[PDB]
């Protein structure tokens, strides 16, 4: 089956699996940080808010830590001024997002390797249009 429409939510995006954390695998951003990831903590349900810790490769090889607060606001992730809009998440393996213009397509720690729900692939080559796709993992460190 192909589950594929409709999951939009902005809070499974941010929860996912509540373990782990988010590497962004695949973007149509050029010049983009290798290894730039996102993972989650203080998972607050009543108020669909979190900690994101985000970041990417330093100089050295090293991710950098920002913290920050995602908020869920209805298919948009919102942290500060800035906002990613869900157009697929599965909560478990990957998403597809919308990010200043840019598609994403993030996938959980767990299936790095591959495997993740091919309903990600669908919608974000649906998502980007002509726009060519970028390779964001490479040589990356672990998930903080």
């Amino acid at each position: 089956m192909d589950d594929c429409s409709g999951k939009t939510d902005a809070w499974t995006s941010i929860k996912g699996p509540k373990t782990g954390g988010y590497w962004l695998k695949q973007t149509t951003k050029t010049g983009e940080n290798e290894c730039t990831y996102v993972k989650g903590t203080d998972f607050k349900e009543n108020t669909k808010t979190a900690t994101y810790t985000y970041g990417y490769k330093d100089a050295s090889g090293k991710l950098t830590k920002t913290t920050g607060t995602a908020m869920a606001k209805g298919s948009d992730i919102v942290v500060g001024s800035d906002t990613s809009t869900v157009i697929y998440t599965d909560g478990k393996t990957c998403d597809v997002v919308k990010h200043g213009g840019h598609t994403e397509l993030w996938v959980h720690s767990s299936k790095t390797s591959g495997g993740y729900n091919n309903c990600c692939d669908k919608k974000f080559t649906e998502t980007r249009g002509s726009t060519p796709a970028n390779e964001v993992y490479k040589k990356c460190p672990g998930m903080p």
